[PDB]
């Protein structure tokens, strides 16, 4: 809801079993690779953002939060030393786990699509007034500027 | 009502006995045939939508809730590949599944009929603020540019 | 009340005892002769509506309801194939059963006259605000094309 | 909340252990160093604020309050004798203690970063509207005059 | 409150404790000396305002109440015979008795200070509107005309 | 309060003690003197209303009421015959009976003085919209036409 | 209060001890004489309203109601045959029967005084809207056009 | 123009020659027939109005004026005795005498057709603001009664 | 400009060197085949309006006026028996008659496009406020529902 | 101004001295290479827009104009196949050929910065409603996608 | 005026005798010795900006233009490499140079000064709209970072 | 005039014959004295401005100015070192040089009077917006601090 | 007219013989006495005003002006030492100087009159926009505290 309770990344307590990807590193596993360990709010340190290699279209990150929540809003970051950001994406939520929506407001009569940000120190919000009460949110970024790499940072209710 | 709480038919859970048609593919049967295998929300194979081969011009598609609830809005799409889209149909809603009653609104003085959209990527959404206390809604394409093709999504409260 | 709740003509399961007029068909009776057999919304057959024989300008229909209720507001329609609309018209409520009145509202200081449609395609609705607790209607049609023919649509709260 | 009920820095009652530093003045330990012996609401004598030996650009101050309190804006002052004010900063807010959040509201679509001051008798005021549920607060400036000193003072609800 | 309910200085009751000064008359004590024998709310006598002999800048007058209230507005007044009247000053709060802080409004983005009048027959009052939770009160007047001299009246709600 | 519920003095029922004044008229007391034997609302005989020998510049009249209410508002008349009227003045209030304090508005930041009246048959009113919880009220006149004399009618909640 | 709730005068019940006037028609006693013989709401016959002999300019009529009630507005008519009206007069009220108060209005900030009519057909009525805690009333006509003739009508809550 | 200039049908001076039809009554010529011999401005006698044997859908009537001027507005009537009235037609307009266009305005976003009227009593008007610079106007009635019957008066500038 | 002053089309007085296509009807010629013989404003024969045999999508149509005038606006048909209507397009302008420019209005920040009609009874207008000084003028329809057939109309200053 | 009036890129009658670049493609010359032969309005072929090898920050384009005109507002489009668009770019202006400055407007206290598209297909224009007296106008894009290609179009007034 | 008419630093071609300062770089002279050299709109090379020895707090620079103008707004830009900004000043503005006048406001009731910027690539302008007709004007930096260097542009009508 | 015209103190070419006073500083003569010698718009050296030994209630100064003008407004200022400022003036204008008026504004329906400043940085400035013809002005301090000491500077239209 | 162009009577230059009255002080004649020796706009000396002996009702005082010219508001003051003041009085103006006529405004429904002021230092002003042609006017002042004594001041346009 309109309040300032984003989630915690930086923690980093949260075990790597929620934050599943599809980049093996050292073809250690196919669950994560990645993870929260060079990809917080602000973190110091070899890997500023989560980078990736292979230019895929259909990117997506579960994200598994604690329990269903009523999530609006959305930060938008870049990526320090390498510029680097996003162009066009969708969000998407679901419940049961076996299926994949994409979301859709009231006002947007016709094919228009998110923005996101073109600068590190930019911080271009999208307030989303309208409740959505899920748990599981994703990402779809359909182009780039040269490697995916955003500091996300969802909001909770 | 004004919220983001869709069906679920990318789901697959859902019987085909509720989606009833009158198209048999390869005279299984008369109750359903194309059900949700080729016709779902975002589903990439093949048919990426549902297909019409006989140009029936009083179309119709059972849709069986799980309850009598108050649906409002619905969204539009097309279809990839062949560009397809309608250009007139008329929404209905029944309750002791023994009738058939045309959608009329209040702001209507005229023969004015629901447009819906006329490209894959546009969203164009009809925002019925008008409660509608129903269960089954079925849908009247009176004209289509090849074939009717759309992946429909209702919206209950 | 200003919601969609219409009543159930096309369900046909009410008797042809409410539905009371005065025109036999086949001198079989004076209670009911066409009743609801070739006049409902939207019913394919021969007789798309009720039709008149004897240029009766004081015509009436009784529609006994299954108990009092508000009614406020009421569709028109036309006649398929061979156009057929009425000119004016007065609506007429009653309690006892012994006794006619005719609808007045409380914005007409003058000899005003209900319009009612043109064309069967049409939807011109009359929105009555003014609660009217009543049970039985009536028409007093005093005009024409060529034939009295409308499927009309009371609504319920 | 927008009212006068500021915190207690000039009675100096609070121990030491809570304002934490990094700025050894005798060699005496690392915890804390400067407190608030010559750091206060308006306290007459050698120093009239904090001053900062290093040009440390990250520079933190850990301010542990009672308890979790809504805080919404805060107070902007000077040095005297020797002019001295900040360009550049961002308010900070955790809970577990184990991260460092960032302050971004909601009518910020840009890289705009707050102002302050720029004279010992201006108070330039920040009324933070948007609650904030926390309790441990720190500044990040990045720039100043000569060398960093300001007499803060948070404001609780 | 915005009320009619000043305090009881003409009663004269009020012990002379609570009016601490120090301005010895005839080094009698170090605790009060003026107190309200010569300095009440319109007093015919010698004395018809307190006076002060030396140029004290850091001028202060301790006025204990009888409980913690909610302070707002304070009457301004002159003194006969020598017109005196003050130019700039600054209210103050505290509660633990172990503090001097400054009064600041939320509407002052600047080093506004009070004014307060400039004639005894002018009653420019200041409506503070935001509610202040204290006790005691104090003033700091930087200028004057020749002495400080005005017959204050606080206002309790 | 806003409304139509003045004292009662035409009645003659209140003892002399209440009216306390300072004006002997055949050195019989100190207390009383004129009372209300020749000054009520509208009452005819000699005295029209109180008139005045001395010319005293601080004067003052004693109202004791019943109890302690809300005033707001009072009359204003002349004297027949020999026209008198008054200039200037200010309304008192007290609670403890010792002390005198004098009655000041918010909306006047400067000297300004209440009217009165300039005619007999004129009935310009004061509306008191602050509520003022007192008992007792005066009046200091500081200048007249000749004599003062008016049939005051103070206004009770 | 603002309603239709008028007193009963052309009933008659009410005994003349109520109607108390100073006009002994044939000698016969000093408390009433006309009483409502001859003057009530609309009665036929030959006096037609209440005449008045004596220019008495100081009149009265006492008006004792049922019990104390909330009076707010008053009728105005005039006289058949012999046209009669006033020009200028006043409305008292009183509660312990011993003392006479004028009727001043808050938004009269000079010597206005209420107009009446000036034909018999007309019907200029005046909504005192200030509600007035009375019972008695009495009006104190201070000029007409020949004699005192007008059928009042008092309005009670 | 938004003025009161019609034209002259009633004087009769007009040659028959400009009203142009496709009636013959007694096989005399094709040029005109019925003319302006009884269909007029209200005129007493056998043909109230223009009457139409053959049931012709593209009905058309040449009115030829003096000049190019501004037409705006179109009155309407009916007939007597036997009631007849219009329900759909179209205005058009020319310029070279070798083409037949259709009124269109600009507030008119779908198949929208005009009305006329419905009682030879109403006058429901059509105020055509849009300034059309033209000549010749002729009607494209599809629809009537029983017989196309309307007494035209076109508007000139 | 915003009047009721269109081309002549219907007239047929233009010669066919103006109406240049490049559908070779019996082979013929090059220059033009269909011209203005079977698609005008309205006209009854054979072809309603102009087909189009080959799915050209880069589809043009000189239209050579008179001179350069203010273009703005322009009507949309549809065609009888066999409706046909169009979905997409864009409006042209040229001067040199050596380049093709797109229509851009001010209002479009988005890849938007103009719609058309979906109805030969349909009269969707498009006003273009902005002034275009311009003379030629073609369409670029991307798509359409089984061929391109509309009875164009333009609107000249 | 704000009106339709682009410039002639597509014509090609320009000579390329005016278009002046610094990107030999066959080390023919110095002044110009690309020019207008791949690089116009919509032109098929090979080159859909002006392509860059090398990675120029402080890319520059010679737009050499007719004479002086008031340029207001510019197009923003993309390229085809291979989508390319900008991020960020400055607007320049001279006037005696010897210095270069950059476009600042009125509202915009703050490192503002134009955006300019990111779809081939989206016409994302920038109304510059401040008129600039001008002629040779730059850009200096700062970024972008792969390599700069964008079919600019000034408008003059 | 508020119009894009800046002077023209960049072009070099006015003398160094305009640019009057006293900081001898080489003891060359006393009218000029940095000029417009190092210190123009954006111009690469050694000195990005007109850098100052001496911490002269009252520093000055004539600026001499063509001819008595009206000056309207004024540009702000930083310092590259080390960041530098000033804080507070003054401008001023003469005739018979012979004097030195501040600027003063109309809606400055107070001891405001004029802010300046923060950063070289922020633009924060300061629109003065009451018009100045003046030709020198001269800035008066009573504060700065570490030294006075700010590209500064002057605006003319 | 609302404009940025003031006159030329600083300038010091005015002769000492218009600036009259009456403070002999070493009995040199009767028409001048201080002149505009230490009493100039910012002026360095001993004298800031114009001091006053004897503490002369109804001071005056004589101003002539070049002709009659329009002079609208008034700047405000102090003295360094020692704070001095007014409390109380009034402005005078004459013509006939031969009477003293006083400077009476519309909208002071009471004993206001011009309050001035109590600031050397302050710049209070009294926009007098109805024109005054005249030539001459003086000034009448009726208080002050402690010297009468400001640097006047009239407005000239 | 609405400016500050106020008469010359403190110049004295005008003649006695229009400053006429009726106030013998020495027998010397019977034009004028007082005239404008000791009544002038804040004149010096013995008499401050002009004092009046008898106490005459009907008081005048004629002003010839110099020409007709259009003569709208007036100022108030009072008189010094002892205080004097006027509380009812009315303006009036002739032409041919053989009547009397008084001054009635517009917005006077009532038998107002003018009030004036109640001390030397107020100064309510009353601002007569009806323009008002004359030449000669007086006033009829029917009150006054002890004598008659106002400085006059008329404006002429």
């Amino acid at each position: 809801c309109p309040y300032h309770k984003p989630l915690g990344f930086e923690s980093g307590e949260v075990t790597p079993d929620q934050i599943t990807c599809s980049n093996p590193e050292q073809y250690v596993g196919w669950y994560s690779s990645w993870t929260a360990n060079k990809a917080r709010l602000n973190s110091q340190g070899f890997g500023c953002a989560w980078l990736s290699k292979f230019q895929d279209s259909s990117q997506w990150l579960q994200i598994d939060l604690k329990e269903i929540k009523v999530i609006s809003g959305i930060l938008t970051q870049g990526h320090c030393d390498i510029d680097e950001w996003m162009t066009k994406y969708s969000v998407q939520y679901r419940t049961d786990e076996r299926l994949n929506w994409i979301y859709y407001k009231d006002q947007t009569g016709n094919n228009r699509v998110f923005y996101g940000n073109s600068d590190r120190t930019s911080t271009v919000q999208n307030l989303l007034r309208p409740p959505i009460i899920s748990r599981f949110i994703r990402l779809i970024p359909l182009g780039w500027h040269v490697r995916i790499a955003i500091r996300m940072e969802l909001l909770e209710c």
